[PDB]
């Protein structure tokens, strides 16, 4: 019915509780893990983690990256940098996508699009997480 | 008697607004800027930022670097990872401190020493802003 989770990177724990599920952005795909999940280890991927804490509610946070840890009545994610959905700005994240879309428009070669092609994914995961939070 | 501070990272606007002075941890050493500074344009060591907000009120924010733009009537920082202090975590600080403290004793050379060196300046000056917060 319930799991302990923690959220937490080098510098700060952004969360650590109970909760009944949350969806990562896992390294092959978007992950559901429930309580009672078998053990898992994967990378995640620049997206977020959507957690559903205790009695139904929302709480979205944006993961540049990180890894997942899945342990018996444990979950673990540790992130490389890790940014509430309400203390996103969302001026901030559009200029992002601007200078990732010329960046885009730029591309001398295939080794620059897919460095400009990484930095436009967090600047939409970013622009995901925002609008997630309003509702 | 005030002037312009704009606290921004990639991702984030952490502060804009009038201040009556602030401090930050620059290229040369502590630094404090008042209304009617001369024009600056410093590289920020891993530190943080003391805002002294209209009417003289106090906020701390943990800087691991970024950049001291001071201009006519407008200040502004740009931050590579920027924490409120209210938000950084005693243990996870303490956690690198002593990841750091032995990074140290395990110098084979002056080159790994000056990283460990590094990585503790920045847990040390986590733990000052999270002591400073309390107060």
């Amino acid at each position: 019915s319930t799991y302990h989770l923690d959220v937490v990177s080098a510098e700060q724990q952004m969360f650590s509780g109970l909760v009944e599920k949350i969806q990562v952005t896992g390294s092959e795909g978007e992950l559901g893990i429930y309580p009672g999940h078998a053990p898992l280890l994967t990378a995640i991927k620049p997206g977020m983690i959507r957690i559903v804490k205790q009695h139904g509610h929302e709480e979205f946070i944006y993961l540049s990256g990180g890894i997942l840890e899945v342990q018996p009545g444990n979950v673990t994610v540790l992130a490389d940098t890790a940014i509430r959905g309400q203390d996103l700005d969302e001026a901030r994240a559009m200029e992002a996508k601007r200078k990732a879309e010329e960046h885009i428009s730029s591309s001398h070669g295939d080794v620059d699009y897919a460095q400009a092609s990484a930095e436009l994914a967090k600047a939409i995961a970013q622009l995901r997480v925002i609008e997630l939070t309003k509702k």
